[PDB]
């Protein structure tokens, strides 16, 4: 029969006790308990960050980080055109213009040359996404950052526990955001965080204020200081996140061994090219096991996904080019046309139609199951 | 010694089992579990609504309801000047102009005449707040609504289980929003909901889409349809909300008996005037036990709060006039000056400085403790 992969999410007594501990504090919001506060320190420490701010979800961690980095009406935000819609939707929500840029053909990370060209006097932030756990070129990006003076924002939703040139997400000198959505590498069904490197304490304080209806942590008289929203995380969610956190490093360790095996097996299938590597990214979190089948239309790629699901695999189409979603064109759209953005985003334009991913739970399975998985793929790709 | 009041929040085995049940579904977001879905139906039914949409918090339920009711740049939203900042902050977040209007001197609900005067060609929504559980004049308001054609949005954060002219919040023909923040009448530490009356299915569908990154519930290929954000509630929070819901009606029943007693005891203190009633509001939820001490400056009212807390009471200053917060003036501010808004908001202007509230947990206590509470108040108000 079909191969079997470990469940996701996973839990055990840590989660069980955590939810009880949160419950029995008798206070369920961060102002009366200690679960969110403790999770923030544990999360930040794990990432080498000066501070962490746990929030309702990864899309709001992006909206908050952008907002304290000055994003707003009149500004532009550069984002990879290949990514989950939240990456641009967040800038759109703040009234800014999202400027989508091409990505690398092999890693699928934001392309540095492409961003250098898209820079403008309106650019307020450049947002690399560490695609499927593989960091983007933070050196090349950091250099464009200095030359232009446009700060970087890492969309680290796929990269919990990732490392670039030995450095943790939070030791790269830029703010970064995470997601704890159900399918993420650690999860409480929903959740997010904003992590602030050493030197960004002010933005951290402002972020706290904007995430709590502009209210000082100790205000009693409703002296709301600035605009914002409520993006507070509850204590129940925080306690489940603290148990997830504790298995993260080792889960990533099993995935790194398993991807080594799968990448090679896949790269052996004619027509099939697994996501590329980058040796400066010393610790790839392995959020997705991604591969292209260059030349496939969307419809053939979609049909192949369906055959893979039918054969017992947790396989998906990969992200749609963000300029090909209606959502993107509803507000803050760039003056270009759709073909004009596609013309300068040829890698996105193809990966949008030919890239497949399997759930990161496959990368926890045994070697036998990865062999069985790649046979299934090899057969199905013959018929695609 | 000081009187003692029942804890808040409260829980028992219902919460315990609920969190386990959520946990052991092994899927923690609404797309894989049934807790949010079930809570939505239970909540809607409880309110007589056609549909309910559970969301991250009450401030986002307001942002979502406004957004599907067309709020945006170029529009105005009328809100009571006396209320929690989220009521205006939500319109501000969508790029609209919040137009604060006066409230009744006795119930502290949005004043109908004051809204009639503030109506404009830009007005897109009028937002009554049911202050401390006491509904606003939904008849007078519904009439202004028809004459102008400006739809109403009920900010029902304080009014879970409330009734106007025998009708439930969701049977009033207008969308309404709730909060499940820690101090609310039912809570999971954080949470919110949008409830949609019969006839508003379209806005419900659009609301679902905007609350999930514009993604159709069944999309697999990232066809994001419209702008929005992520305001999805997690399964853990939903299961705690379903156990809270089940005690609500009876908790409100104990509060209604206790307020009858306290209102009278308080109204007997010279200088002291308890929130007024309204017999068309047949079921007052009793979110706060509120009273004015007309003529007190803020500083005396604040000092009296402190003495009440020192005497063992869970007493607070009441909301600040929203035109007196810096937050309000940061974005979407109305062209008027601060004194110009104060001049047409004389009740808010005074209640902002002279109104005190006690936590609704006091209204669960025994009669002896309410007597002890009103003695404490009577002494302290002598010295204020
Ligand atoms: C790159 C990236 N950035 C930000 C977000 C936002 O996170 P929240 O969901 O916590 O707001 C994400 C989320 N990623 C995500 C979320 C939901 C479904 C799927 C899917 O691939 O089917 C992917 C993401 O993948
Ligand atoms: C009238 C009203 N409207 C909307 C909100 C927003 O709900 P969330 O908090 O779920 O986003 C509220 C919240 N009310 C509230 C929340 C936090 C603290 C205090 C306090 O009085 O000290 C009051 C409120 O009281």
């Amino acid at each position: 029969k079909a191969p079997e992969f470990p469940a996701w999410p996973q839990y055990d007594d840590a989660e069980r006790n955590g939810l009880v501990r949160a419950l029995e504090q008798g206070q369920w919001w961060r102002m009366g308990g200690d679960e969110v506060n403790s999770f923030e320190r544990e999360f930040a420490a794990h990432h080498g960050a000066a501070h962490a701010l746990a929030v309702t979800n990864g899309t709001h961690a992006l909206e908050l980080a952008l907002q304290v980095m000055g994003v707003g009406p009149g500004t532009e935000v550069i984002v990879p055109a290949f990514t989950f819609i939240s990456s641009s939707q967040a800038a759109q929500r703040l009234g800014a213009v999202t400027v989508p840029v091409d990505v690398d053909a092999a890693t699928y990370n934001l392309d540095p040359e492409a961003v250098a060209a898209a820079v403008t006097p309106r650019t307020k932030v450049i947002m690399p996404v560490h695609m499927a756990g593989l960091m983007a070129d933070m050196d090349a990006l950091a250099k464009i950052s200095a030359d232009t003076g446009v700060p970087l924002l890492q969309d680290a939703a796929h990269a919990h526990g990732a490392r670039w040139q030995g450095k943790r997400v939070g030791e790269l000198d830029s703010i970064a955001t995470f997601s704890f959505q159900n399918g993420k590498l650690m999860t409480a069904g929903e959740g997010g965080a904003v992590v602030f490197p050493d030197g960004e304490t002010e933005k951290y304080e402002t972020a706290f204020l904007r995430h709590s209806c502009g209210r000082p942590r100790d205000d009693r008289r409703y002296f709301h200081k600035i605009a914002g929203s409520n993006m507070r995380l509850n204590e129940f969610s925080a306690s489940v996140l603290r148990a997830q956190l504790a298995r993260l490093d080792e889960q990533i360790a099993v995935r790194d061994e398993r991807w080594t095996l799968l990448s090679r097996l896949l790269g052996a299938i004619d027509g099939v090219v697994p996501q590329g590597g980058d040796v400066r990214a010393d610790r790839n979190s392995h959020y997705m096991a991604m591969f292209r089948i260059p030349g496939l239309t969307e419809e053939r790629r979609n049909a192949l996904v369906d055959r893979l699901v039918e054969a017992g695999l947790p396989a998906f189409a990969a992200f749609r080019a963000i300029y090909r979603t209606d959502a993107f064109w509803e507000l803050g759209a760039p003056d270009e046309s759709v073909d004009a953005i596609a013309r300068r985003c040829p890698n996105t334009d193809a990966i949008s139609s030919d890239c497949v991913w399997l759930h990161h739970r496959v990368l926890l399975a045994g070697e036998p199951e990865l062999h069985a998985t790649a046979e299934i793929i090899a057969d199905a790709v013959g018929r695609a």
